[PDB]
């Protein structure tokens, strides 16, 4: 279902073009402009192994997930996948292993060499 579309259709945003991060916008956002490096960015997201097995929203909590932007903080996935999003942008993205948590996997929530599915959208942001 969606991660196949993914896996078909999405866009290569990675640096090495090793397709290890693919996406789709699912959701057109609005203004010009995504957050530069740096920013703090405010997200919703479902999130799931990519054999549905492991499952996780931040509506789980009720609370926007808050990191700022390519500063390591989070896996490499989504410092250079919400760096291409737009404010109000729903995004699929498809997350092989080396651009998540890699073959030590972060048991038990994530198991060797998981492959990573996330919607995100993009809630705001801001230069802080
Ligand atoms: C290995 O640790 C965790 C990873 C995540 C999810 C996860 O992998 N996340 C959370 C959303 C941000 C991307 C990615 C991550 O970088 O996790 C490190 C965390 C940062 N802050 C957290 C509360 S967990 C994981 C995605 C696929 C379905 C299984 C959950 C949530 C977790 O708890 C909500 C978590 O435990 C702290």
């Amino acid at each position: 279902g969606a991660p196949a579309t993914v896996t078909e259709q999405g866009e290569d945003i990675t640096s090495k073009k090793d397709r290890g991060v693919l996406k789709i916008v699912k959701r057109v956002g609005n203004g010009e402009e995504t957050p530069m490096i740096g920013d703090k960015v405010y997200v919703h997201y479902k999130g799931k192994l990519s054999n549905g097995k492991k499952f996780d929203s931040s509506h789980d909590r009720n609370e926007p997930f808050v990191f700022s932007l390519g500063k390591g903080q989070v896996i490499k996935a989504w410092d250079i996948g919400v760096a291409t999003m737009k404010k109000g942008e729903i995004a699929h993205l498809l997350i092989k292993p080396e651009y998540a948590y890699g073959s030590a996997g972060s048991l038990p929530k994530i198991p060797s060499n998981a492959t990573l599915f996330f919607e995100i959208e993009l809630l705001d942001f801001k230069g802080e």
